[PDB]
């Protein structure tokens, strides 16, 4: 004990981030000594921004993340309370899964997770500074001057301000900023967070999860859901905006979104509950650094929420971060071997990018390790991929603005698939559990078998029940028909092409059903 | 807006405190515009010690608190992992209840009770300072810039810090207006084990107590079934080897079992307690081996223990240096003597149990809410509840009064009993504001109950033949030369208010579970 915790660990994950939770996660399943230090296991978990999991690239990210092992996807199967699709009318590609989160619930699943989760050791303690030797990192120093050997060592940075506080010191600090690693400014907001009591709930508009409900994860199903709930959703205009413009002379905003614009538009507002059992209320989209009087003003005008009560200020805050492009792109820092980077650190804010990012950065620290070697997922490989290099290349995410049309070019980059493309990989690489294993197994014999199935199977406008078939489609067989040619056919659906006598029976395995029908309906 | 949030209220607790909470949710309660400001929300319900409420003297203050209307009792009902009652053959002056926290459970239960309660806005900042006009309070001014004005200010830091904590050895101008009046300041600290992983130990080999079957309840208006599931706690001593590092180590930094030790012999082995950190949380709280010691030492002293020779620890054993001032500059109803309608209480007055706090909060809220409508403050009689007898010494004395002496002083107090807090006070509670229909309704009853009941145990002998003086002299020991009524033969150590109703002279048992036992109590005590 060189005051030197007596035991040498492979993998140190430092901070209990969305990315550390990920990468600390990783490490451990995939067989090595990891060790986590937060500084709070009491905000392990905690959501920084609103209370929301997925929607457009998020949750892709998310349905990856899940596929190579992950944690996020169940952790927001067990908390989500309200399971939108969105664009559920455009077929897959830009179909995507989002849920709303009881923050409670959401922490709670990601912390007795983490504790519960073999060859993961957690320990409370402020990063001090790491210990570099030659350009190598072999473990770091926590503030209480405890020091850890490892062998690689995820920095992460998760839920810790400092950065400073808008509403109108520490060596490993200089460390980094001593080395070429160029820094930038970050500049995240936050609405004022709302009281439900003082919110009244009637003028104002519904809007519910779909039906049934979407599980996010693979290997979840709804059960796995808590009780459900509402958004209710508020609305903008002329006034809201004076007050903005007449304030303006005082510093993804609002004071934002509303100087490009022009009220014309009414912008929506979203109120998410921060959950099952509280009276807080996301007023979704009018975060500030607007003040106080200015906050309420606004949140006072708008249509339900006349006599509103503030519970929080909204402020906003001033990150800096490393700039990743000096990443490599299995996140391993160029300049300090076995070093990686996950999360807010280089410079992106969302949940899901910084659960993927931490999933490699500890999957490769995990494996430099055991001596092996970084895997670094090609850009049409998966979206973990298309980040990871937008992020080493340009240095910066691809803004969800592009993540639309850009989806074109990807195209079998889907939700759907996710765990086709990746859970190989995954349990190749070492990520993936002998009963996830067992079970995408399943959804493949399960596809295989039924979809060659389904052109081994034909009808003639001349067998009997052919004048069956011919009360669905567009104009009656005539061809002899596989089942495959007919599903194609945009009015049909796998649901009733089951239902008539030739191409019964249905699928049990509701997935490797979905699955069978999307890609026949998209694969030419 | 000036600068200043718009409405004024009549009461602000600075503070989410314990006493924080308490004195909230009492003003609020009164009907009073209650203002709780805190720094951040999602700490309401902290337990910094273990996790634990009462027990001796402790268990005392919660009944009270609960019979006056606050909410400590029902939190820990609502989240209690474990129930005892303490001194259970010694006779009701002295039987304590002390519950297990689920940390989180707890919390939630707090919070989701400040939050959803008539009349109390809580918002999140810390607090600037005191606004003073004339050595009167007249607002707090927010962090942020925020200035509201009340008419009463609760003054209660918890919740908080600051520190400088010890680990072996390793600005708000509230703070500088406070000294600048004559407040006799003192330090006070306390420490905490090392919270230890939950899998690292070999429960296998270690003793478990249970919780009492039939299952407490603590709060007035509780039902046992309202309890969260209920697990054991664990049982490992300490011994030789252990001290022996604490000795060899204590050249290092300067309750705690350093301090336990220094103090004795030592086999000369200590009971500790591995108590639950949670129902859903895999740490274990190691109570007894709190320190300051350096984290080695604690690994030694932890590994030294039976059971936890493998075991891991997840966060690291301290100590904390408080502040805090002398509460002999308080009016014996907590108001301070130097600014006026400026209250104190819980631990920015030193006392640093939970329930010690919980109290003072709940009289500080009291009487601040009161002289927000100009009224004069309660200021209970050290008679009436030990409520009475706490505030009291931190104004006659500026000190608590011990729970070693809790055992003899015991019976000089002595119709201070939990079983009768209700009695002793919720009726002090009715008019005072700070008792609820729900309640006020079920004391009555329990109270009439009572009575009936009593009357009934005179309004009924058994003379020595007719009927079944068979059935009844079977019972006890030396049958029934005359007359003796049913009250009279409760009075015999022998005889137990359940088995005298299973007799035809003297049933059916009163229904009343509650009134029933107070009954027993009160003839079996009544001197």
């Amino acid at each position: 004990q060189g005051s030197f915790y007596p035991d040498p660990f492979d993998v140190i994950i430092i901070g209990g981030g969305h990315a550390g939770t990920e990468a600390a996660m990783a490490a451990a399943r995939m067989g090595q000594q990891t060790l986590l230090l937060t500084h709070n296991i009491d905000t392990l978990g905690q959501m920084s921004c609103n209370p929301a999991i997925g929607g457009i690239g998020k949750g892709h990210l998310v349905k990856e993340v899940d596929a190579l092992g992950g944690l996020m996807a169940k952790a927001i199967d067990q908390a989500g309370i309200q399971f939108r699709i969105l664009n559920a009318s455009k077929g897959p590609a830009v179909r995507a899964t989002r849920a709303q989160a009881d923050r409670v619930l959401y922490r709670q699943a990601v912390r007795t997770a983490l504790e519960n989760q073999p060859n993961l050791m957690i320990f409370q303690q402020a990063v001090e500074d790491l210990i570099v030797e030659n350009d190598r990192v072999v473990g770091a120093v926590t503030q209480m001057g405890l020091k850890f050997r490892a062998k690689a060592v995820v920095l992460t940075v998760g839920t810790f301000l400092d950065g400073k506080i808008h509403i109108g010191s520490i060596p490993l600090s200089r460390r980094l900023r001593e080395l070429p690693l160029r820094v930038g400014r970050l500049k995240t907001g936050t609405p004022p967070r709302i009281d439900a009591r003082t919110i009244d709930f009637s003028v104002l508009a519904q809007q519910h999860g779909d039906n049934p409900m979407p599980v996010f994860s693979f290997m979840g199903n709804a059960s796995q859901h808590p009780q459900q709930v509402p958004c209710y959703i508020t609305h903008t205009n002329e006034k809201t905006h004076d007050v903005i413009r007449s304030n303006l002379d005082r510093s993804p905003s609002i004071e934002d979104k509303v100087m490009r614009f022009a009220d014309r538009n009414q912008h929506q507002i979203f109120l998410e509950p921060e959950g099952l059992t509280s009276n807080e209320i996301y007023p979704n989209g009018i975060s500030t650094s607007l003040p106080f009087d200015v906050q309420m003003q606004i949140v006072r005008s708008m249509q339900g929420m006349e006599n509103a009560k503030i519970v929080r200020p909204g402020y906003a805050i001033e990150y800096d971060f490393f700039d990743p492009r000096d990443l490599k792109p299995t996140l391993e820092s160029k300049f300090i071997q076995g070093l990686f980077f996950a999360g807010q650190i280089n410079g992106t804010t969302g949940y899901e990018e910084a659960a993927a990012q931490g999933l490699l950065a500890g999957l490769n620290a995990a494996r430099l390790s055991d001596d092996k070697e970084g895997w670094a997922p090609a850009r049409s490989q998966a979206y973990l991929g298309v980040l990871v290099d937008d992020l080493c290349t340009l240095g910066t995410k691809e803004p969800y603005r592009m993540f639309t049309s850009r989806a074109e070019y990807r195209l079998m980059l889907r939700e759907d698939n996710a765990d086709l493309r990746l859970t190989e990989i995954g349990r190749e690489l070492g990520l993936v559990d002998d009963e996830r294993w067992a079970r995408f197994n399943e959804k493949l014999e399960n596809i295989e078998r039924e979809r060659q199935r389904l052109k081994s199977t034909w009808v003639t406008p001349s067998a009997e029940a052919a004048a069956e078939v011919n009360a669905h489609l567009t104009a009656p067989l005539s061809r002899e028909a596989s089942g495959e040619d007919l599903l194609r056919r945009p009015e049909m659906t796998y649901e009733k092409l089951t239902t008539l006598t030739p191409f019964a029976p249905a699928l049990t395995d509701e997935q490797a059903a979905e699955q069978v029908e999307i890609q026949v309906k998209y694969e030419g």
